């Protein structure tokens, strides 16, 4: 049947009907439940129906269905891909299927904002050089020296028998990670794969811990391209605690814009293999993964020591009080700086008002709990108390394979 | 590679296979269009034979006597059994091994490293509600141990065709009262209103504290349920204190040492045991973020806030996760002071990577919830946010089960 929902701290139910329009299966079935998984395992009518639906949704949209700018609209799609196998969208249904994508997308707990988007159309892009000054222009419109703002840049759709566009970094800034022989590394150990690519391709690599790393741009079936970031372009914030007055002495900073580089934009069957978007940060993405993840520049304990604590012990809770330091040295840092930032408590706060929002324009809202949930102070927000249902709607942001 | 789920671990890179939820015979709430593994609840001797059959098997597994004689004649006795009285009864320890197993086959239990060391006590024979009364008591002495907490199960009869069964109606063993208040708010635990009227429904004389322990409303087969108080003496209690808020001491919090759940239906061999009280001891966070800081329970977040001098007017300020790890460290300090079993939330997630690391070997995976193995504060602080999980259904089970009334 239809999902019963329920919030727990309020008593409220819900009903998720908008689950019904689900065309493409998640990862689970009724023996398993592998929604704890951070990636999935994995004709021509089959695209034409895709994008049939994307049409109607579009015409829907903008409220005139079934008119006959409706119905020409669907008789060029069907023409264009049964004369092509493929088609292409209209600017328009592309500004509309970018903001459905992040509407649609279960982990994000900023889609408060999906209506406030800057699509730019970059699909007249033919070379790695022009690629790189779309980019280049969509980080200067989204920082916006500091007041930050949603931005999504699509180049061109990918095509049956010829390479494509892609985006060789996960984001568009982000830190080289550099292998020591010693075990260790100096940077962001996310990044050391994607760093030696680099070097690979012939960049200077720093021996920094904050280094910003080039793009390799990549045009259909050529060699990548490597672009460095006009140093005035990216934005940085210094990290300072409000009181302690060690802590800006720990030399560490981050970028202030999250861009994502690496991720599939599907709109109507179409795919569109580079289309790096952007927002602004929850406060937690740096002060709680990026800084304190074991796996990350993993900062706890050096915090810890400086805050003279009890490293010896687990339930001094020690590394508890450490990440809240930095929390809050970030929210400071970002604030002071004039960056725009969220903390986790505001964002959720905005999650819940979306999920009302969304209950009663759609029947419901795709959500991904696990990641909804902040990495600290998981009970201490509404969403935690928030049952969720998880379910695939198109058009979609999705994973895909390293170009390499 | 493997038809199986591929479960990898973020921190480590690590990479396994889940091979045991090809024995996973019950279906979970999710399908492939709709996940549902963020709800709490989701909704003959035909039947019976199979689930007994299969339990047998586990057994003589278990002890590796499986295909033997011993094991052929168990399950003829079985089917004999369910052939003339439509049920069957389990041996004493068929009954041991399906109440560890149950325990093991707990996706949201974190504490199952310990899941070997359970005293089993056998209560199939207790008679009257007077008799499930002195067994409970019996257990929570046991179980309590003055404050060396040990772990335990009490099984009374299981449900029989055609007869009442046996329930304890609270949802634990100790539990704080829940007054509705004549403004509208609750005084005490908000979560046990509706247990704390039905106690006075069925005549209790009810205090009016915050911290008011009720009484057991325990039913026997066909017979209305009878009141019973626990002495407090067997009632082991914590008072709240902070390391280095002298403050804190003064707010009057307490806890009580012994988690107990008294109302989940035990099931084994396809047998329903329907009162069979279970009980461990305390994760650190069960205490100080749940039941002293949720909206909808204790609610003393904004209160200890408050008296730390924090900016309760600007979600920025993290006054809310300042309070709530004090807090906690005050239940964790309070516990120790004690002399009282209590496990952080950071010492019990990586006891529970072991039990993976274990199960892995054993059994060839475990099924697990992340969404309630993950602690409610400092979740990725911890191991187990970083590895992913897979959920089914594994029988032994501890279930849940309606209200009797
Ligand atoms: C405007 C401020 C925004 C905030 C505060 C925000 C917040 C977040 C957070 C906290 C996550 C979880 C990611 C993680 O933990 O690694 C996330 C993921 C995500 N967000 Fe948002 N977001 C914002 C804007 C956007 C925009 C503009 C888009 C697309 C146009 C978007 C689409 C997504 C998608 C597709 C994911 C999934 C990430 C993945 O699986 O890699 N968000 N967002
Ligand atoms: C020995 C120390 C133990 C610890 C630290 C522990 C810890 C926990 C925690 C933190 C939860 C989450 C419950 C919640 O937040 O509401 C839980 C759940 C659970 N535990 Fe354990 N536990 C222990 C012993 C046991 C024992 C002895 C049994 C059974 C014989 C057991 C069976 C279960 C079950 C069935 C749940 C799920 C609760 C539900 O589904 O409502 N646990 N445990
Ligand atoms: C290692 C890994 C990591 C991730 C991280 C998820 N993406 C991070 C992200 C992506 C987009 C964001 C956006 C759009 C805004 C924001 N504030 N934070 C964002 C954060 C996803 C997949 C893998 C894999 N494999
Ligand atoms: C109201 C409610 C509450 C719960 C709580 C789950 N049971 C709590 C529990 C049960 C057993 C425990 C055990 C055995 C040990 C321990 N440390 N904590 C334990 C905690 C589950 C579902 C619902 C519902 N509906
Ligand atoms: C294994 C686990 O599912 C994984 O680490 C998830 C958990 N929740 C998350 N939540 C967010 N927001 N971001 C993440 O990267 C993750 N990681
Ligand atoms: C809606 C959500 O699933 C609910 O609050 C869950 C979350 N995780 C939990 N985890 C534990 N251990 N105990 C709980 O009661 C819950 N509640
Ligand atoms: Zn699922």
């Amino acid at each position: 049947k239809f999902p019963r929902v329920k919030n727990w701290e309020l008593g409220s139910i819900t009903y998720d009907t908008l689950c019904a329009q689900s065309q493409q299966d998640g990862p689970c079935t009724p023996r398993r439940c592998l929604g704890s998984l951070v990636l999935p395992r994995k004709p021509a009518e089959q695209l034409l129906s895709q994008a049939r639906d994307f049409i109607n949704q579009y015409y829907s949209s903008i409220k005139r269905s079934g008119s006959q700018a409706h119905e020409e609209r669907l008789q060029e799609v069907e023409a264009e891909v049964a004369s092509t196998g493929t088609y292409h969208l209209r600017e328009s249904e592309l500004v509309f299927g970018a903001k459905q994508a992040w509407r649609n997308a279960p982990r994000c707990v900023g889609r408060i904002q999906w209506g406030k988007l800057q699509v730019f159309d970059a699909r007249d892009c033919s070379s790695a050089q022009e690629m790189f000054t779309y980019i280049c222009n969509h980080i200067k419109y989204a920082t916006n020296r500091g007041n930050l703002r949603s931005a999504i840049t699509v180049f061109p759709q990918r095509a049956p028998g010829r390479g494509d566009f892609r985006i060789w970094n996960s984001q568009l800034v982000r830190y080289a990670g550099y292998r020591q022989q010693d075990g260790s590394v100096r940077g962001d150990p996310a990044n050391v794969e994607i760093t030696e690519l680099c070097i690979q391709h012939g960049w200077t690599p720093g021996n920094g811990r904050f280094d910003v790393l080039p793009l390799l741009l990549q045009a259909p079936d050529e060699a990548p391209e490597l672009f460095v970031l006009p140093p005035e372009l990216v934005l940085e914030v210094p990290l300072e605690h409000p009181t302690l007055e060690w802590f800006a002495a720990l030399g560490l900073r981050w970028y202030a814009l999250p861009a994502v580089s690496n991720m599939l934009l599907e709109i109507g069957g179409l795919e569109f293999s580079a289309a790096p978007f952007s927002g602004w940060y929850m406060s937690t993405e740096i002060g709680t993964r990026n800084l304190c993840d074991p796996h990350r520049y993993n900062i706890l304990e050096d915090v810890a020591v400086c805050m003279d604590l009890d490293t010896r012990t687990t339930s001094s809770l020690w590394k508890d009080k450490a990440a809240v330091e930095i929390n809050l040295a970030v929210l400071h840092s970002f604030q002071l700086a004039k960056v725009t930032i969220v903390d986790h408590h505001a964002a959720t706060v905005s999650f819940m008002k979306h999920l009302d929002n969304e209950q009663k324009a759609r029947g419901g809202c795709p959500a991904d709990w696990a990641w909804i949930v902040p990495p600290i102070s998981g009970s201490l927000t509404p969403v935690f108390h928030q049952e969720m249902v998880n379910y695939i709607l198109s058009p979609a942001f999705r994973y895909q394979p390293d170009p390499w």
